[PDB]
């Protein structure tokens, strides 16, 4: 059998974000002017 | 069988966001003038 | 059988928001003069 | 003057959590058996 | 002046939580037996 | 003056969980038994 | 004056977590048996 | 069987994001100008 | 002037997580017994 | 058996990102002109 | 185990306030003008 | 085992506040004209 | 074993105030016009 | 004339004790014996 | 004239106690047996 | 005329205790066994 | 074993304040204008 | 005139004691033996 | 074994404030105009 | 006219006791053996 602990499971202070889960894909063109 | 614990499931405080779930594609075309 | 436990599932305080679930596409064509 | 654009602004979808923001602090004693 | 922008404004489609705002503590003690 | 772009403004798809904002201390005591 | 890029911005899919702010100390002490 | 115990279980204060999870490509053509 | 374009900015697919920002201190006493 | 402790577990303030997982390719050209 | 005494216990005149216990945050903003 | 004697325990006249105990944070704005 | 004593304890005449106890962060902004 | 301001005055949140006032004496012979 | 402002007023939260006020004597003969 | 501040007036967080006032002497003679 | 004594214990007479505990941070932004 | 600012006024975290004020004298006699 | 004896223990008249204890951060912004 | 400023007025963090204030005299004569 399987005994899982993962993501930020039990922590203390979860303050910054948690991953998402993306199942496609990225196209990605951004064009920056300073 | 399994035993899963993830997210921020038993969190202390959890105050980031959490991940969400994407099934699909991005497409992005970001145009910045500073 | 499965025992699973995720989310912010028993957390203390859940202040960022959680995540949600898509099942599609995003086009994206911001455009931002500052 | 101050031109500030910040969290998931003009975002083209936002499927995961945003932050919170939590003026105060977290005690956790979490107990986990399996 | 200041011209601010921020959370999920002029988003496409916020399908995941915003985040809250708490001013205040948490205390958490929670016991998971699988 | 000051033009700032910060956290996942313009992005495509923010599926991750953004960072939260934690003005106070975490205090953790987890015991965990597999 | 000041143009700041930073964070995620203007990504293409940001399905990772981004950074917290943390203003506050962290006590720690997990017990963990396997 | 398994004990596996992993991302930021049980951790302090989990002030950085988390990893996601993208199975798909990244295409990526920014073009930045300063 | 300044000019600055750090983090994951204009990146193609950010699937790691981004780093926190921690203002205070770590301390930890975690106990493994395998 | 197996028992398997990774990732920032048990750690005491994990305030870097954590590792994503890509399963998938990058195909990168960026273009910088100063 | 423990024996603990603490306080103003066994004291011989306790005129002075005793410390309360306060679980939650304090926001302030008086503003005295002479 | 711990024998613990604290605070103003066994005192002679506390004539002085004794220490409280706050589990969280505080926010302070103060303005003071003379 | 332990025997701790400390604080005021035994003292003659606690006239002072004694050290209270925060666990969580402060943000100040005084305003002094004299 | 005297404009006085003392004490806790305004405060935020006094989870102290406050200063008693005690006009005469104190003898004090505590006997410990741990 | 006098303006004159002390003690912990318009402080932000004060969690340790405060001075007393003692107008008198203190004699001390304490007896510590470990 | 005379403008006076002091003690921890205006302060972000008075966690220590502050000064008493003790007008009159101190005679002490503990006697301490280890 | 341990023995410890610290703290104003014994003490003749303790007219100041004695150290709090601050587990936590401090951000100050003070404005005096003489 | 005079505009004086002493003790830890508008301070960021006054976490130490602050000074009492003693107007007599102190006779100490002190006894110990390890 | 230990035997240990700090602070203003068995002092003859601790007028002065007695340290602090601070497990975090200072972030210290002032700014004084004469 | 003066305008003074001293002891710990807008620090950052006083988390050492502050200077005392005595007007009178000590006469000590502990009596230490190991």
């Amino acid at each position: 059998n399987m005994k899982h602990m993962a993501g930020a499971a039990a922590a203390g202070a979860v303050v910054g974000g948690l991953g998402g889960y993306m199942l496609g894909s990225a196209m990605s063109r951004p064009i920056i002017h300073f």
